[PDB]
């Protein structure tokens, strides 16, 4: 097939979806596994002045593969208010919302130069695009697998939850993993209890990216 | 009939479940709509030196009603770690599972000589309670009015619409609204454009709790 593409999503802003891509994609190419980062859509931005968005963290990655990349290649939506991108769009630039189909041509066309293309979205599974259209809309118009990355804190069984039920509920190849950061034991007392006994009932566990890396490279990879 | 029950549930723990509760017994009692609050579940709780947990807020607000109530009338359930209900009964009381059914007829009890008995969740709608039980599943058992409590900052939207999906997955009548603080204008900025747009859009719109004690007692109290 042409490379396999994989949306990263989060329960939050903020959980963890750009060091999780970083850290994946830095592990498939270690394994041979030549792969992309894109951030098509980003709110919060001010690239005249500021050159640390996920964009530009991506873009220095990927430069390890192709020089020739610019941000305009991996990021095509770009928005100054810390927004979902439906109203930064209707504020900032009134006259082009974002055009899904374009993306979706965008994004694939890198499956022929890449073994994976990892797209982050923005926001959250419902976070609104288009008039029509959430974050999770997208995903499933570009046939993605997804990875949820979840927050580590108290509250993340409940949102694990709240975006499985949401995830089952559609057609699409889907694993939610939680960012566990240095430093949080209260997680292994607090939730893990709850984790492992949701796996033991569940065809689709909650994994740990930390742990998961192999998995997850895997996951991407499989099948058409 | 018999008095009615509306279900406090969240988008997440401190989103302000117990103050909107608090705020909307005083209004409904103001009213002449007589309404007792109830905490039926509650983790990070240690009655034996500390007396502000959210039954004891509520008791303190009940008894202004009848003197005779006590903790033990209001709330039944009570743990000290502060995690998902099912995990602390498992370690702290690992005999005795939470029964639903029990707690159905306690509450259940309250509409003989209540016009309208609230009752605050714990954790959120997909938090466990039993084995095979969540909030959600708890109010769907008590036939109550659900109404969820979001938080006022960056995320609602994504927060507030996953709810959404769930609550209109199921059979009960809900209302979801934001619990607006004070000094909070980022919100009318960021987030309300998107809220009034869903609400053009949608048969049940997600409205402000502040804006809205008229609205949810009638919402409460409609019906059957
Ligand atoms: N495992 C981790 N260990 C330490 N710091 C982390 C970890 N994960 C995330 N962070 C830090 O938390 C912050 C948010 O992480 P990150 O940017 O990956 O999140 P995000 O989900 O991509 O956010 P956004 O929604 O803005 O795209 C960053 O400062 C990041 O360095
Ligand atoms: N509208 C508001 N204005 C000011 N403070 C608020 C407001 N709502 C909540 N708070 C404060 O935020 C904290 C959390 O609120 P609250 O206890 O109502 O939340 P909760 O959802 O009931 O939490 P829990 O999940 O622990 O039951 C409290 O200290 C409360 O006083
Ligand atoms: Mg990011
Ligand atoms: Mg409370």
């Amino acid at each position: 097939f042409q490379g396999h593409m994989l949306f990263i999503s989060a329960t939050n802003t903020n959980a963890g979806k750009t060091t999780c891509a970083r850290l994946l994609a830095q592990y498939c190419n270690a394994c041979g596994v030549k792969t992309i980062l894109l951030k098509p859509i980003e709110t919060g931005v001010n690239d005249a002045i500021n050159h640390s968005s996920d964009a530009h963290l991506f873009l220095q990655d990927n430069r390890l593969l192709d020089r020739s990349l610019t941000l305009k290649d991996i990021s095509f939506y770009r928005y100054h208010k810390v927004s979902a991108p439906l109203i930064a769009q209707q504020e900032e630039d009134p006259n082009a919302p974002i055009d899904t189909d374009n993306l979706t041509q965008r994004l694939h066309n890198f499956t022929k130069t890449y073994d994976l293309v990892i797209v982050e979205g923005a926001g959250g599974l419902c976070v609104p695009i288009t008039l029509e259209e959430n974050m999770l809309d997208f995903a499933l118009k570009l046939k993605a697998k997804m990875l949820l990355i979840s927050h580590d804190n108290l509250g993340l069984i409940n949102d694990c939850l709240l975006n499985d039920f949401l995830l089952k509920s559609h057609q699409l190849d889907y694993k939610i993993a939680i960012n566990l950061k240095g430093n949080n034991t209260a997680f292994h007392s607090i939730s893990l209890p709850y984790i492992e006994l949701f796996n033991t009932r569940s065809n689709n566990p909650i994994v740990i990216f930390q742990q998961s890396l192999k998995v997850l490279m895997s996951f991407a990879l499989k099948g058409s």
